[PDB]
Protein backbone atom coordinates (compact mmCIF):
# COMPACT_ATOMS: atom_id res chain seq x y z
CA UNK A 1 0.00 0.00 0.00
CA UNK A 2 2.02 2.77 -1.48
CA UNK A 3 -0.66 5.45 -0.03
CA UNK A 4 -4.45 5.93 1.69
CA UNK A 5 -7.19 4.97 -0.12
CA UNK A 6 -9.36 8.04 -0.06
CA UNK A 7 -7.71 11.08 0.57
CA UNK A 8 -8.65 14.21 -1.29
CA UNK A 9 -5.52 16.11 -2.94
CA UNK A 10 -7.77 19.27 -3.83
CA UNK A 11 -5.35 22.16 -2.42
CA UNK A 12 -6.56 25.04 -0.37
CA UNK A 13 -4.33 27.76 1.41
CA UNK A 14 -6.83 27.89 4.10
CA UNK A 15 -6.00 24.64 5.13
CA UNK A 16 -2.32 25.04 5.09
CA UNK A 17 -1.79 24.82 8.70
CA UNK A 18 -2.07 22.41 11.75
CA UNK A 19 -6.10 21.49 10.79
CA UNK A 20 -8.84 21.26 8.04
CA UNK A 21 -10.48 24.80 8.02
CA UNK A 22 -12.41 24.24 5.28
CA UNK A 23 -14.05 20.87 3.57
CA UNK A 24 -14.47 20.08 -0.20
CA UNK A 25 -17.76 20.62 -1.48
CA UNK A 26 -17.87 16.67 -2.82
CA UNK A 27 -17.93 15.63 0.45
CA UNK A 28 -21.26 17.63 1.35
CA UNK A 29 -24.65 16.35 2.12
CA UNK A 30 -26.89 16.68 -1.28
CA UNK A 31 -30.25 15.92 -1.85
CA UNK A 32 -33.17 16.51 -4.75
CA UNK A 33 -35.86 18.38 -3.89
CA UNK A 34 -38.73 20.40 -5.58
CA UNK A 35 -37.02 19.40 -8.84
CA UNK A 36 -33.53 21.22 -7.77
CA UNK A 37 -30.81 19.90 -6.03
CA UNK A 38 -29.16 21.23 -2.40
CA UNK A 39 -26.47 21.00 -0.60
CA UNK A 40 -25.94 21.27 3.43
CA UNK A 41 -23.56 24.36 4.41
CA UNK A 42 -20.51 22.87 6.85
CA UNK A 43 -21.11 26.67 8.23
CA UNK A 44 -24.82 26.56 8.57
CA UNK A 45 -26.13 22.64 8.67
CA UNK A 46 -28.47 24.64 6.38
CA UNK A 47 -29.31 23.46 3.13
CA UNK A 48 -28.55 25.86 -0.13
CA UNK A 49 -29.70 24.96 -3.73
CA UNK A 50 -27.13 23.96 -6.20
CA UNK A 51 -27.68 26.85 -8.35
CA UNK A 52 -27.54 30.43 -7.86
CA UNK A 53 -30.10 31.47 -9.50
CA UNK A 54 -32.00 29.98 -7.43
CA UNK A 55 -31.04 30.91 -4.60
CA UNK A 56 -31.22 34.16 -6.18
CA UNK A 57 -34.85 33.10 -6.26
CA UNK A 58 -35.79 32.69 -2.61
CA UNK A 59 -34.47 36.03 -1.75
CA UNK A 60 -36.18 38.61 -3.69
CA UNK A 61 -36.33 42.39 -3.53
CA UNK A 62 -39.50 43.48 -2.39
CA UNK A 63 -40.05 47.33 -3.52
CA UNK A 64 -42.00 49.32 -1.35
CA UNK A 65 -44.81 51.43 -3.26
CA UNK A 66 -45.19 55.18 -1.70
CA UNK A 67 -48.20 55.97 -0.07
CA UNK A 68 -49.60 59.58 1.11
CA UNK A 69 -53.54 59.10 0.25
CA UNK A 70 -54.54 56.18 1.60
CA UNK A 71 -54.60 56.03 5.34
CA UNK A 72 -56.66 52.17 5.26
CA UNK A 73 -52.86 50.88 4.11
CA UNK A 74 -51.81 51.41 7.09
CA UNK A 75 -48.44 49.23 6.79
CA UNK A 76 -47.13 52.46 4.25
CA UNK A 77 -49.43 55.20 4.92
CA UNK A 78 -47.46 58.40 5.58
CA UNK A 79 -49.19 61.48 5.85
CA UNK A 80 -46.64 63.64 3.69
CA UNK A 81 -48.38 66.27 2.12
CA UNK A 82 -50.22 67.48 5.52
CA UNK A 83 -47.88 69.78 7.15
CA UNK A 84 -50.07 70.56 10.16
CA UNK A 85 -48.17 67.13 11.08
CA UNK A 86 -44.68 67.06 9.68
CA UNK A 87 -41.89 67.95 11.50
CA UNK A 88 -40.93 71.17 9.94
CA UNK A 89 -42.41 70.78 6.53
CA UNK A 90 -40.18 67.27 5.83
CA UNK A 91 -42.21 65.67 4.12
CA UNK A 92 -40.87 61.99 5.63
CA UNK A 93 -41.33 62.99 9.68
CA UNK A 94 -43.64 63.11 11.84
CA UNK A 95 -44.12 66.40 14.22
CA UNK A 96 -44.79 65.41 17.83
CA UNK A 97 -47.50 65.36 20.78
CA UNK A 98 -49.68 64.44 17.77
CA UNK A 99 -53.25 62.68 18.62
CA UNK A 100 -54.70 59.83 16.35
CA UNK A 101 -56.95 56.87 16.88
CA UNK A 102 -56.13 53.84 15.72
CA UNK A 103 -57.81 50.20 15.13
CA UNK A 104 -57.54 46.90 16.64
CA UNK A 105 -55.23 45.90 13.49
CA UNK A 106 -52.82 48.80 14.13
CA UNK A 107 -52.56 48.27 17.77
CA UNK A 108 -51.98 44.46 17.56
CA UNK A 109 -49.33 44.96 14.62
CA UNK A 110 -47.75 47.58 16.74
CA UNK A 111 -47.85 45.11 19.95
CA UNK A 112 -46.23 42.50 17.40
CA UNK A 113 -43.22 44.90 16.72
CA UNK A 114 -42.44 46.05 19.91
CA UNK A 115 -41.95 42.13 21.02
CA UNK A 116 -40.56 40.80 17.70
CA UNK A 117 -38.01 42.96 16.41
CA UNK A 118 -37.49 40.21 13.59
CA UNK A 119 -40.66 40.45 12.64
CA UNK A 120 -40.45 44.49 12.77
CA UNK A 121 -37.41 44.15 10.77
CA UNK A 122 -38.28 42.02 8.01
CA UNK A 123 -41.33 43.72 7.70
CA UNK A 124 -40.66 47.14 8.23
CA UNK A 125 -37.25 47.93 8.35
CA UNK A 126 -36.20 50.26 4.18
CA UNK A 127 -33.28 51.05 2.72
CA UNK A 128 -32.27 53.56 -0.02
CA UNK A 129 -34.54 56.15 -1.37
CA UNK A 130 -33.60 58.04 -4.33
CA UNK A 131 -32.02 55.86 -6.26
CA UNK A 132 -33.20 51.90 -7.21
CA UNK A 133 -36.59 52.80 -5.35
CA UNK A 134 -37.06 52.65 -1.45
CA UNK A 135 -37.17 48.94 -0.62
CA UNK A 136 -37.50 46.21 2.20
CA UNK A 137 -33.79 45.31 4.07
CA UNK A 138 -32.94 41.74 2.66
CA UNK A 139 -31.21 40.86 6.38
CA UNK A 140 -29.05 37.80 6.65
CA UNK A 141 -28.97 34.85 9.03
CA UNK A 142 -26.20 36.20 10.84
CA UNK A 143 -28.56 40.02 11.58
CA UNK A 144 -31.14 37.67 12.80
CA UNK A 145 -29.04 36.33 15.19
CA UNK A 146 -27.39 39.48 16.71
CA UNK A 147 -30.69 41.31 16.85
CA UNK A 148 -31.98 38.30 18.61
CA UNK A 149 -29.50 38.34 21.25
CA UNK A 150 -29.03 42.33 21.68
CA UNK A 151 -32.68 42.32 21.71
CA UNK A 152 -32.77 39.61 24.87
CA UNK A 153 -29.04 39.93 26.40
CA UNK A 154 -28.24 42.79 28.72
CA UNK A 155 -24.87 43.07 27.74
CA UNK A 156 -23.65 41.72 23.98
CA UNK A 157 -20.24 41.36 22.89
CA UNK A 158 -19.54 40.86 19.00
CA UNK A 159 -16.20 40.05 17.49
CA UNK A 160 -16.96 40.63 13.64
CA UNK A 161 -14.91 40.19 10.56
CA UNK A 162 -15.28 43.37 8.34
CA UNK A 163 -17.47 43.54 5.01
CA UNK A 164 -20.21 42.19 6.59
CA UNK A 165 -22.56 45.19 6.56
CA UNK A 166 -23.17 45.40 10.56
CA UNK A 167 -24.11 49.16 10.76
CA UNK A 168 -27.39 47.99 9.14
CA UNK A 169 -28.44 45.71 12.20
CA UNK A 170 -27.43 48.00 14.61
CA UNK A 171 -29.18 51.77 12.94
CA UNK A 172 -32.27 48.78 12.96
CA UNK A 173 -31.69 47.54 16.57
CA UNK A 174 -31.76 51.39 17.97
CA UNK A 175 -34.29 52.50 15.88
CA UNK A 176 -36.30 49.46 17.77
CA UNK A 177 -35.43 50.28 21.06
CA UNK A 178 -36.18 54.24 20.60
CA UNK A 179 -39.35 53.45 19.04
CA UNK A 180 -41.19 51.39 21.48
CA UNK A 181 -39.05 52.41 24.70
CA UNK A 182 -40.21 55.58 26.35
CA UNK A 183 -37.76 57.88 28.60
CA UNK A 184 -34.84 56.29 27.43
CA UNK A 185 -31.41 58.08 26.53
CA UNK A 186 -29.13 55.96 24.25
CA UNK A 187 -25.58 56.67 23.86
CA UNK A 188 -22.89 56.17 20.71
CA UNK A 189 -19.71 56.04 21.38
CA UNK A 190 -16.61 55.78 19.68
CA UNK A 191 -13.09 56.18 18.51
CA UNK A 192 -14.21 59.89 16.97
CA UNK A 193 -17.49 61.56 17.04
CA UNK A 194 -17.26 61.42 12.74
CA UNK A 195 -18.08 57.40 13.16
CA UNK A 196 -20.68 57.68 16.04
CA UNK A 197 -23.02 60.39 13.90
CA UNK A 198 -22.67 57.70 10.85
CA UNK A 199 -24.18 54.79 12.97
CA UNK A 200 -26.41 57.47 14.44
CA UNK A 201 -27.43 58.83 10.89
CA UNK A 202 -28.31 55.48 9.58
CA UNK A 203 -30.18 55.17 12.10
CA UNK A 204 -32.22 58.46 11.43
CA UNK A 205 -32.41 57.29 7.77
CA UNK A 206 -34.28 53.29 8.85
CA UNK A 207 -36.76 55.72 11.16
CA UNK A 208 -37.54 58.13 8.41
CA UNK A 209 -39.00 55.59 6.25
CA UNK A 210 -41.26 54.09 9.05
CA UNK A 211 -44.85 54.56 8.34
CA UNK A 212 -46.65 56.79 10.17
CA UNK A 213 -47.82 53.97 12.98
CA UNK A 214 -45.02 53.18 13.71
CA UNK A 215 -43.09 56.34 13.66
CA UNK A 216 -42.67 58.36 16.69
CA UNK A 217 -42.59 62.12 16.74
CA UNK A 218 -39.24 64.00 16.13
CA UNK A 219 -38.88 66.59 18.83
CA UNK A 220 -35.59 66.93 17.58
CA UNK A 221 -33.38 66.04 14.45
CA UNK A 222 -29.81 67.14 14.79
CA UNK A 223 -26.47 65.12 13.27
CA UNK A 224 -25.05 64.67 16.59
CA UNK A 225 -28.90 63.63 18.64
CA UNK A 226 -32.44 63.12 18.51
CA UNK A 227 -35.27 63.33 20.52
CA UNK A 228 -38.33 61.48 20.19
CA UNK A 229 -41.85 62.38 22.02
CA UNK A 230 -42.07 59.17 23.80
CA UNK A 231 -39.10 60.52 26.03
CA UNK A 232 -36.58 58.83 24.38
CA UNK A 233 -33.30 60.03 22.55
CA UNK A 234 -29.71 59.31 21.02
CA UNK A 235 -26.97 60.99 21.40
CA UNK A 236 -23.48 60.56 18.98
CA UNK A 237 -20.09 61.25 21.46
CA UNK A 238 -16.31 60.73 21.19
CA UNK A 239 -15.49 57.93 23.57
CA UNK A 240 -14.00 59.90 26.90
CA UNK A 241 -14.62 60.06 30.69
CA UNK A 242 -16.92 63.02 30.11
CA UNK A 243 -19.52 61.90 27.60
CA UNK A 244 -19.93 59.10 30.20
CA UNK A 245 -20.44 60.98 33.28
CA UNK A 246 -22.17 63.75 31.99
CA UNK A 247 -25.45 61.54 31.13
CA UNK A 248 -27.60 58.39 32.35
CA UNK A 249 -27.53 56.30 29.39
CA UNK A 250 -30.27 53.74 29.42
CA UNK A 251 -28.18 52.11 26.95
CA UNK A 252 -24.48 52.18 25.62
CA UNK A 253 -23.56 51.40 21.60
CA UNK A 254 -19.67 51.45 21.51
CA UNK A 255 -18.60 51.19 18.03
CA UNK A 256 -14.65 49.55 17.71
CA UNK A 257 -13.41 49.11 21.32
CA UNK A 258 -10.78 47.22 19.94
CA UNK A 259 -9.02 49.98 18.65
CA UNK A 260 -9.98 52.90 21.10
CA UNK A 261 -6.88 54.58 22.74
CA UNK A 262 -6.80 54.60 26.00
CA UNK A 263 -10.14 52.30 26.57
CA UNK A 264 -9.41 51.90 30.22
CA UNK A 265 -10.20 55.49 31.24
CA UNK A 266 -13.53 55.56 29.57
CA UNK A 267 -13.95 52.25 30.62
CA UNK A 268 -13.87 53.28 34.17
CA UNK A 269 -16.36 55.53 33.52
CA UNK A 270 -18.89 53.22 32.32
CA UNK A 271 -18.68 50.00 34.72
CA UNK A 272 -20.98 52.39 37.18
CA UNK A 273 -24.33 51.91 34.61
CA UNK A 274 -23.06 48.48 33.59
CA UNK A 275 -22.51 47.47 37.37
CA UNK A 276 -25.13 47.46 40.26
CA UNK A 277 -26.93 50.25 39.82
CA UNK A 278 -30.06 50.81 36.93
CA UNK A 279 -27.68 48.67 35.10
CA UNK A 280 -28.25 49.63 31.56
CA UNK A 281 -27.92 47.78 28.10
CA UNK A 282 -24.56 47.70 26.74
CA UNK A 283 -23.57 46.73 23.47
CA UNK A 284 -20.19 46.25 21.78
CA UNK A 285 -19.67 45.21 18.01
CA UNK A 286 -15.98 45.39 16.90
CA UNK A 287 -13.29 43.24 14.97
CA UNK A 288 -10.30 41.50 16.74
CA UNK A 289 -6.68 43.98 17.02
CA UNK A 290 -4.07 42.32 19.34
CA UNK A 291 -3.77 41.39 22.53
CA UNK A 292 -5.48 44.36 24.16
CA UNK A 293 -8.08 45.30 26.32
CA UNK A 294 -10.33 43.72 24.16
CA UNK A 295 -8.58 40.32 23.97
CA UNK A 296 -9.21 40.32 27.92
CA UNK A 297 -12.98 40.94 27.43
CA UNK A 298 -13.71 38.55 24.86
CA UNK A 299 -11.94 36.05 26.37
CA UNK A 300 -13.85 36.82 29.51
CA UNK A 301 -17.01 36.28 27.73
CA UNK A 302 -16.24 33.36 25.63
CA UNK A 303 -15.27 31.33 28.85
CA UNK A 304 -18.31 32.88 31.07
CA UNK A 305 -16.39 35.33 34.02
CA UNK A 306 -18.04 38.14 32.12
CA UNK A 307 -22.25 38.80 32.22
CA UNK A 308 -21.20 39.75 28.29
CA UNK A 309 -23.05 37.29 25.47
CA UNK A 310 -20.28 36.32 23.22
CA UNK A 311 -21.11 36.40 19.40
CA UNK A 312 -19.40 35.88 16.32
CA UNK A 313 -19.90 35.80 12.72
CA UNK A 314 -16.98 35.78 9.96
CA UNK A 315 -16.35 36.07 5.99
CA UNK A 316 -18.86 33.29 5.25
CA UNK A 317 -22.24 34.74 6.93
CA UNK A 318 -22.17 36.30 3.61
CA UNK A 319 -24.24 33.79 1.56
CA UNK A 320 -23.28 35.20 -2.14
CA UNK A 321 -19.76 33.94 -1.12
CA UNK A 322 -20.86 30.18 -1.15
CA UNK A 323 -21.26 30.26 -4.79
CA UNK A 324 -18.54 30.23 -6.84
CA UNK A 325 -17.71 32.11 -10.61
CA UNK A 326 -19.98 29.16 -12.08
CA UNK A 327 -22.48 29.91 -9.89
CA UNK A 328 -22.54 26.56 -8.25
CA UNK A 329 -22.62 26.29 -4.99
CA UNK A 330 -19.58 25.10 -3.31
CA UNK A 331 -19.66 27.00 0.26
CA UNK A 332 -17.31 29.32 -0.57
CA UNK A 333 -14.15 27.48 -1.49
CA UNK A 334 -13.65 29.77 -4.50
CA UNK A 335 -14.40 32.92 -2.77
CA UNK A 336 -11.62 32.12 -0.05
CA UNK A 337 -8.79 31.28 -2.63
CA UNK A 338 -9.54 33.97 -4.65
CA UNK A 339 -9.50 36.62 -2.09
CA UNK A 340 -6.46 35.07 -0.93
CA UNK A 341 -4.89 35.38 -3.73
CA UNK A 342 -5.90 38.58 -4.57
CA UNK A 343 -3.82 39.28 -1.35
CA UNK A 344 -2.60 37.03 1.51
CA UNK A 345 -3.46 34.32 4.16
CA UNK A 346 -1.96 36.93 6.61
CA UNK A 347 -4.30 39.35 5.50
CA UNK A 348 -7.38 37.12 4.90
CA UNK A 349 -7.19 36.31 8.56
CA UNK A 350 -7.33 39.51 10.27
CA UNK A 351 -9.91 41.15 7.73
CA UNK A 352 -12.24 37.66 7.13
CA UNK A 353 -11.43 35.65 10.38
CA UNK A 354 -11.86 37.75 13.53
CA UNK A 355 -8.92 36.04 14.87
CA UNK A 356 -6.56 36.95 16.89
CA UNK A 357 -3.37 37.69 15.25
Amino acid sequence: MEQPINVLNDFHPLNEAGKILIKHPSLAERKDEDGIHWIKSQWDGKWYPEKFSDYLRLHKIVKIPNNSDKPELFQTYKDKNNKRSRYMGLPNLKRANIKTQWTREMVEEWKKCRDDIVYFAETYCAITHIDYGVIKVQLRDYQRDMLKIMSSKRMTVCNLSRQLGKTTVVAIFLAHFVCFNKDKAVGILAHKGSMSAEVLDRTKQAIELLPDFLQPGIVEWNKGSIELDNGSSIGAYASSPDAVRGNSFAMIYIEDCAFIPNFHDSWLAIQPVISSGRRSKIIITTTPNGLNHFYDIWTAAVEGKSGFEPYTAIWNSVKERLYNDEDIFDDGWQWSIQTINGSSLAQFRQEHTAAFE
